[PDB]
């Protein structure tokens, strides 16, 4: 047989799971019906089942006495969604879901979309919780619209209430339907119509396409009509390939380990087997078995064989996420196409009290590997490294896993803007003569002068040429960007320049490491008179929504800190780019959204300094050390 890589895809509380074990136990049998839970082995880590929902894709593969296959199950909800991604960035088809009240979810119509310009070979609705006020009118309304994909044919529905029987038919319309893919269909069904098995093929190849696409209904919660589904989906569906027997190319899954007894890890093979040592980046693979999938539990498997589907309950270390097992064949895999995650929105993390440290650091690495997209970055003006999370949501769920594992607890905001305090105005100050440091004359002399916007200036020369005070300006540089940005508020230098002269030596007075102290101490004067330049933060944000909440989006704008330009209505929706201050992005973000449901999206930087316009109540976080100019500086304020 094959089997196929389909994941499950759709809103919250929709079934994604249920659905899921369903598929298990309809396709099963071989010693249980229906299984209790509630809770089970599909979704086996803590809280993920003590919790209820799923926050980790799961990976299940069910057989029969015909064929088998495996499959991915993502999480509904936001936050998460860039581990639903990566699930989907494998994944051939997705089994779109859809709950009663679930008319057209958020998700319901993103997963659809990726697939449509990946390649999907067929996407596949199935409406779940039939249970009340459960249409059917309703659900093709919604279709097609949303998926506007090609409309099909039919059908699956009859009775009503408690007299809810499974149908479908429809034969006619599908011929119809079928006439607009192929020139001799039409021909035939304006004089003949053919058979069906032929056209069966038609959609088929269809489907794996990336075109065609059926969708069939069965209720659900009652799991009537779930085990010809189960069959059916299976059916129409598998890979190529195998036929032959030679050559193994896989593509590495992900599947992190965790606390409790290390972990494991998956490949699938479409074509290949699991054994021998490997390659790939001059290293050795290591194996002592065969791999072989299982529906309960997945354990090590003796032997298994070529063109052979499944996952390898194993891996380790000497690896990683997304490995290509070279090789011949997992090249060319690589030409479906990307979906760069994106991941907008992030938050600051901070370790916390000291015995919350040693755990705070070892946690940062381990929930990074449990993460294909957890850029541990670390700041500048603090030693801890900000958290990068699509959202919090999948923050508080990091926080609870740690809390067992390694245990620790630390805070979740965003953090800094740096200061900068790079206004504009102009000042100039200077140049010392001698004193608490012993001159040591260097007269010195820095003309301040704000500018423009967006010219980062700088400077300069000064200068008698003769190496003195060249690598001075050196040291110029230096204490430069130094206070530029730690000081009195904390900024970093921008918007500036600088220039002087002098003086004396040939023989001693101490004029080389002493004048970089002197320079912080110019600067520092002409604080009084600088003002501590906020900056300018902004870039457009420019925020993408539909036509219809933008009117109201753009009246919030003002309110929220933000600034509006003029936004164009493009066909069923709308782009409002505009610029504002910097963040918050949490604050920008969550507005948009709140007044729109669900139906917005955004991101994009921009960079400037340009703004100050933040008054205070703050400007500061420091500084620095070096004896010296340090000394020389707490004296010259006295
Ligand atoms: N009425 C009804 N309720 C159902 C049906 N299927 C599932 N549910 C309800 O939803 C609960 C859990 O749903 P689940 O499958 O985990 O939802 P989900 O799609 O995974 C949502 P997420 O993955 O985002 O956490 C069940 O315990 C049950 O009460 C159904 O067909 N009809």
């Amino acid at each position: 047989k094959i089997i196929n890589i389909g994941v499950l895809a759709h809103v919250d509380a929709g079934k994604t799971t249920l659905t899921e074990s369903l598929l298990y136990n309809s396709g099963a049998i071989t010693e249980l019906g229906s299984v209790d839970k509630g809770t089970t082995r599909t979704d086996n880590t803590l809280l993920e089942r003590q919790r209820g929902i799923t926050i980790q894709t799961g990976i299940t593969s069910f057989q029969w006495e015909n064929t088998k296959v495996n499959i991915i199950d993502t999480p509904g909800h936001m936050d998460f969604l860039a581990e639903v991604y990566r699930s989907l960035s494998v994944l051939d088809g997705a089994i779109l879901l859809i709950s009663a009240k679930d008319g057209v979810q958020a998700q319901t119509r993103i997963l659809f979309h990726a697939l449509r310009k990946m390649g999907i070979p067929t996407i596949f609705f199935i409406n779940k919780i039939d249970q009340n006020g459960i249409d059917l009118s309703t659900v093709y309304q919604d279709i097609k619209e949303k998926l506007s994909a090609e409309i099909v044919i039919k059908q699956k529905v009859e009775l009503y209430p408690n007299v809810c029987v499974t149908n479908f038919t429809e034969s006619e319309q599908w011929d119809t339907v079928i006439e607009g893919n192929d020139d001799l269909l039409e021909k035939y069904m304006s004089g003949k119509s053919l058979e069906a098995l032929e056209l069966e093929q038609e959609e088929s190849i269809r489907f794996q396409n990336c075109s065609l696409f059926p969708l069939y209904h069965g209720s659900a919660k009652s799991n009537i009509g779930i085990d010809n589904l189960i069959e059916v989906i299976t059916n129409k569906f598998y890979s190529s390939t195998h036929r032959g027997p030679s050559e193994l190319c896989g593509n590495v899954f992900k599947i992190e380990y965790t606390k409790k007894r290390q972990r494991l890890a998956y490949i699938r093979l479409y074509s290949g087997v699991l054994h021998l040592r490997d390659s790939v980046r001059v290293s050795e693979k290591e194996k002592i078995k065969v791999t072989e999938m299982y529906t309960s539990i997945n354990g090590e498997l003796c032997k298994i064989d070529r063109a052979y589907s499944g996952e390898i309950v194993i891996l380790q270390n000497e690896f990683l996420k997304l490995n290509s097992v070279l090789g011949d064949t997992k090249l060319l895999p690589q030409r479906k196409k990307i979906e760069n995650p994106h991941p907008l929105l992030q938050t600051t993390v901070e370790p916390s009290k000291p015995e919350q440290r040693e755990m705070l650091l070892d946690a940062l690495l381990e929930i990074s590997d449990s993460d294909p997209l957890l850029r541990y970055y670390v700041d500048s003006t603090t030693h801890e490294i900000i958290l990068s999370f699509l959202g919090k949501v999948q923050m508080e769920v990091i926080s609870a896993l740690l809390q067992e594992k390694y245990h620790v607890e630390i805070e979740l905001k965003e953090p800094t803007v740096i200061y900068m305090e790079r206004p504009l105005k102009n000042a100039e100050y200077t140049i010392h003569i001698e004193v608490p440091p012993n001159p040591f004359w260097a007269s010195i002399g820095l003309s301040v002068s704000p500018l423009p916007l967006g010219s980062g200036m700088q400077y300069e020369s000064s200068v008698s040429l003769g190496y003195l005070n060249q690598s001075f300006q050196n040291a110029v540089m230096e204490g430069i960007r130094y206070g530029c940005e730690q000081g009195l508020y904390g900024w970093n230098v921008t918007d500036c320049k600088i220039c002087f002269k002098y003086g004396l030596y040939y023989s001693p007075v101490s004029t080389p490491a002493d004048f970089r102290m002197l320079a912080p101490i110019v600067l520092e004067q002409v604080l009084k008179k600088a003002g501590t330049e906020l900056l300018e933060p902004y870039l457009s944000f420019k925020i993408y929504a539909p036509q219809e909440y933008l009117s109201r989006a753009y009246n919030d704008a003002p309110k929220y800190c933000a600034n509006i330009v003029d936004t164009q209505l493009k066909n069923n929706e709308v782009i409002l780019s505009g610029e504002i201050p910097a963040r918050c992005i949490q604050e920008y973000r969550s507005d948009l959204t709140f007044f729109t449901n669900g139906r917005s999206v955004c991101l994009t930087e921009l960079k400037g300094y340009h703004v100050t316009t933040g008054e205070p109540v703050c400007q500061p976080r420091r500084p620095n050390s070096r004896i010296d100019k340090v000394r020389y500086m707490f004296n010259k304020i006295t």
